[PDB]
Order: structure tokens, then sequence, then C-alpha cells
């Protein structure tokens, strides 16, 4: 550090090395932390970081090569980011000011078919602290911030064009449905039944530009058998059986559009997870519907509702969702005498009703117990890693001239309105050690080589 | 409440509970309470062969009295 | 394991159901073993089907819910 | 679940080593002659369609750092054996 230190006070000329490798990037791929921030406390930081050469591969912005190889140093730069007030911290009047140059390139490189050398991404630095797991900087004030403003400048905005888009189709079927009458087939309902068709036709478009996606592909195609007697006269079967299944559909999803506004991303990695729990469980039902339904159908065929395996099956139906008097099916005629294998039918009622019960939910919850731990162990991480990429997939879609005038490089706040870095640190720390001392063995071993040696001969 | 009363009033239409749009929405509201007789709602008009769409009342029964049960609670559960 | 003593429940009464191939056997049992098969049958089919994942925790599960179905069966008779 | 997180907690390992010895056991009782045709040396496919290991790496190099010291330690006592000292006797 005092070496760089004292010839960067000096004249001396921050040039590549013909491998694009720079004075910067050199510093850090051998992860020296005192040299770094020597070059980041001092002055012409400004021209040291704009020497990062673009056509090189393994030597990019040297903020990006910064957040791969020593983080401790961009939270360092990422202090210098955050300003202050005056030391009077007035709770009327406290000015914080935030800068974002060291979190993002500038906007010409983004996206531009001529006079572009690299195809540099709109989010550079955060995307670059979500791709190494760099959750200390994640969680750091000015990302926060950061992230915090292209949310109200135009991640809000796009959520809330999402949902005017699909509120555009949800509110006219739900007025659809209540104003005419189910299985059958003014001056309302055409220009209702078009709104409909326009939100879907966009829906499609949307859906061209997981299970988000599969839960509108049943929105967008029901939608269009419902609404299409305006273009071909069909069945009013097929277009009632398709009306329910989207009016079922649309406040499902709509519980989804509206949970997106919220940054808590985890309810769509949870999604994944309860899905295959759906997907489980609807086997799992029709399977303990065939075991109970014919099971009940042998003991207990003196009874009238266990009569045909239709009727056990469907008996077993509705125990499974709660509405059977166990007095009158079993146990009044336990003390009647009729009931032909009396300590085979309690066995299978102590295991239908209390055993596959709790044997189940305990296995459900453990299953959802142990996916969802595999989801809350990063899930600080995974919440910001979807945040950006929710925004950077939005940027690649916006236009040049858009982000010119919604793009902000400052805000200003009121608030009146370590294990794993640690070892790492050792052991280059030891590392240096062992370099030093074999510099020294080889002075000793020296030493031993050109000596005087008279008396002890 | 809002997609189950409005999905059983048309599937269920030809029914007395489920006649109006309100009534509907009344009786989604006892059965998500726990108050209902499935019998005499939706399997004994099955085997009258009163149902209008048998496979969808029996697809949206299986959901609203057993999946959104066990999806919401596995939700519910994971992010409480 | 569990999955051996689960087809022991499905194997035997398999053939007690179908002794009057063989030897004529009392109705009584025959249909006492033909619904302990029927009912034992799909609850192994759930586990024959679940195999196709290759997820094992289920049967590393299935040591764990036998236990636990072990203990709520002499918590139940004891309340 | 506390049954469960003993069985959460090894998941991702377990669910690899009942996969293996269902494997294995399979292998054992398979023919050597359908082996022959069904085994394959490689597959080509188409997308078209760290702080345990960490210690004891420090822990070797701590003990060459042991080990280089304790030799340059007889080089010092050496140098102090066979040396002139005539002015400072």
């Amino acid at each position: 550090a005092k070496a760089v230190a004292l010839l960067l006070s000096h004249n001396a000329d921050i040039v590549l090395n013909k491998q694009q490798a720079s004075f910067l990037h050199l510093a850090l791929h051998n992860k020296r932390k005192e040299v770094v921030l020597t070059i980041i406390r001092s002055k012409r930081w400004d021209e040291c970081l704009k020497i990062f050469s673009h056509n090189s591969p393994g030597n990019k912005c040297p903020i990006t090569e910064m957040i791969e190889y020593l983080p401790e140093c961009m939270k360092v730069l990422l202090d210098f980011c955050m300003l202050h007030s005056t030391e009077d911290k007035s709770c009327r009047d406290y000015y914080i000011e935030y800068n974002f140059k060291y979190l993002q390139c500038p906007l010409e490189f983004t996206k531009k078919t001529p006079t572009q050398d690299v195809i540099y991404e709109p989010l550079t630095a955060l995307n670059a602290m979500v791709q190494n797991n760099r959750i200390e900087l994640l969680n750091h004030p000015v990302c926060k911030e950061y992230l915090l403003m292209k949310w109200l400048a135009y991640g809000f905005r796009a959520h809330m064009m999402n949902l005017g888009s699909y509120c555009l189709g949800l509110i006219p079927m739900t007025i659809l449905v209540v104003n005419i009458k189910p299985g059958m087939a003014s001056y309302l309902i055409k220009t209702c039944m078009i709104l409909v068709f326009l939100s879907s036709i966009f829906g499609y478009c949307k859906e061209a530009g997981d299970i988000s996606n599969v839960l509108e592909w049943i929105i967008y195609t029901t939608g269009i058998i419902f609404v299409l007697p305006l273009f071909v006269e069909i069945p009013a079967h097929l277009q009632w059986q398709c009306g329910a299944i989207a009016v079922y559909f649309y406040w499902m999803n709509f519980l989804l559009y509206l949970q997106r506004f919220e940054n808590c991303g985890i309810f769509i990695v949870m999604l994944e997870v309860i899905l295959k729990t759906l997907l489980r469980s609807t086997v799992v039902f029709i399977f303990l519907l065939l075991a109970f339904g014919l099971s009940f159908y042998i003991l207990l065929n003196l009874q009238d509702p266990f009569s045909s395996p239709l009727l056990s099956i469907i008996q077993t139906f509705s125990m499974m969702l709660g509405d059977i008097n166990y007095r009158e099916s079993f146990l009044e005629p336990y003390l009647r005498n009729e009931l032909a294998h009396p300590v085979l039918s309690f066995a299978q009622l102590v295991s239908f009703t209390i055993f596959v019960p709790i044997v189940l939910m305990n296995l459900l919850i453990g299953l959802a117990v142990g996916d969802i731990a595999d989801v809350q162990k990063h899930a600080s991480l995974k919440r910001i890693a979807m945040q950006v990429e929710l925004h950077t997939s939005l940027e690649k879609k916006l236009p040049l001239w858009f982000l010119r005038k919604v793009d902000q490089k400052s805000t200003i706040v009121y608030p009146n309105k370590s294990l794993e870095m640690e070892i790492l640190k050792q052991k280059y720390r030891l590392k240096d050690l062992t370099f030093l001392l074999e510099k020294q063995h080889e002075l000793i071993k020296l030493i031993i080589q050109k000596m005087e040696i008279i008396s002890e001969t």
C-alpha cells in the first residue's frame, strides 16, 4: 500500500499492460485489501476507474471486479457514496444524499445497435452482487435506496400497467357474470364482451414478450371461449364451462398480481413448492378415495349407503369433506349387532378419521418444511435476487429516451415524513507468512554459506 | 369469496341456494365457516342427475374443500 | 423397513382371499382378508408410484411417520 | 419436526445416498451380458429439447509453517555454534 501511495503521489500514468489488466485489476485479482483501499481513499480514483478497456473478457469494469474479488472494499466504496447533513441531527431537518455512480454504467452502453462495443447490463453492479451471492452488499443502505429508486421510477409504474390491463379483463367478466343468468345464450353486454376479448389478445402479446405462465394460459384461452358468440355461435354448455373456469382463476391470479406489489419475492418461489404439494395431494387423495371407498364397500355392504361401489366411494368422499354422522353410520349399527366385521370396521375408523389425517399432515408439513427451509435459507438473498432480475428484464425492454427523463443519479431522503470472510482473510495473511519465512530461510542458508569459520572449524 | 362465490353461481344455478349471486356468495361464505351438508347440496343432486356440470362441480369441490384449505395453510405457515 | 411389512400384509391376505380355488374356506375369513388387502394395495401403490421420483426422503420419512402412528395409537386408546 | 429436521439436515445427502444403493443393489443382480449393451461410457446432452475444507487447508499450511521454522531454527543454532567471536568475546 505504501509503495502504491508513494507512486500515485507522483505523476505515474495509469496505463494498461497489453493484457488489458490494469493497475486496479491487478491488485484485485490477488485480493490485496490494503492496496485498493489506498486507491479508493486517495485522489485520481476517477482517472483510475475510466481505463477498464471494454474489449477485455477477463478484466472487466473494476467495480464489477471489486464485487467479485474484494467485496469488503466495495463496502468502503459504498460508504463514500452516502453523504450526510450537518452534525446537528435535527429530526425535522435531516439531509442524506445517496450517489449511484458506482452502481450502474452510463445508459449509452446499455443498448445500441450502432457504435456499441459490448452488451453491458443496465443494473451492472447489482447483478454482480447477486451472481456472486454478496448478501452483505445487497443489504447496504445505498443498494436498498437504489432499488427503491428504480421501484418508484419505472418498476411500480409497469406493475400498475400490468395490473391495469389485467383489471381491464377481470372487471368485465365479473360484470358479465352477475348481470346475465348462467346457462343461457341490454346494449352493455356487447361492449363488455369485446373488452374481455381485447384484454385477452393483449394478454397473449404480454405473454409473448413457471406457474404464472400456465395460470394465465387457463385464463386467456377460457376468456375467448366465453366470449366466442360475438364471432361464431358456440353451444352454451361449453361457453359456461369455460366461463366458470375463467372466473375462478381470475381471482386466483388477482391474488398473485396484488401480492407482487410487495417486493417479497418468496411467494413466487413458494409457488413452485405449493403446486408440487397440490400435484402430490391430488394423487394421494384419489388413492385414499379408492382404498377407503372399496374397503368400506366390503366391510359395510349390509348398510344402505355402502351398497354399491359408486355409493361407497361417494359416501367416503363425503367423509373426507367432513359430512357424516358417525353415530348413525357406524356406532348405532354396532350396538344393534348388524355390523359384520366390528373389530375391522373400528380399526378402519381409527385409521381413516384419526391416523391418515395425522400421518398425512405430519408427512405433508414435513415435505413442505423441507422445501420451505430450502427457500428460507437464502430468503433475503432470493428476495433481492428476483428483485433485480425483475428490474433488469424490464430495463431491457424500456426505450432509451424514456430513461433519459425518469432515471435519477442521486436521491435525497428526509427522515421527517462475517465468518467465511474472516477465515479467507486469515488464509491470505498466512500465505504471506509462508512467503516471508521462505525468503528469510534463504538468507540464513546464505549466512552459513558465506561466513568466517576459524575457531570452531 | 368472490372466486368461489361466482364459480358456484355458474355451475350450480339450477339449485335453490345458488340462484342469485348474493345467495351464492352467502352460501359460499357459509361453507368457508364450515356449515353445509355436502350430501344435500352436491352429492344427492349428482345422483338425481340434475347437476349441469358434474365433472366440474366435483373438481370445484375437491379444490374448495381440500386444496385451498391445504394449499393456503402450507403457504400461510410457510410465510409465518 | 416398512416396505417389507406392508407387502407382507399384502401378500398373505392376497392368498387367503383367493384360497377357494384350492381349498374351501368360510367366506367370513375370505372377505376379512379381502378388505385388508384392498385397502393396503392402494396404500402401497402410493409408495410404488412415489418411487418414480428420485426424492428418497419419503421412505426416510416412512420410518418417522410409522413411529408417529404407533405412538398415536396408544395415545388415542388412553384418551 | 425434531425427527424431520434430523432427516432434512442431510436431505440432499440422503437422497443421493439411497439413489446409488438402489442402483448398486440392482447392478449386483443384473447379468453381465445385459450390461454389455445398455451401459454407455458417454452421454451427449442438448439444451434444445466450504468452511470445513477451508480450516483443514489452513491447518496443513500451518503444519508446513511449523516444519519450516523448526528447520530454520536449527540453522540459527548452527550459525551461533560455528562463528568468529573475537571483539565481543
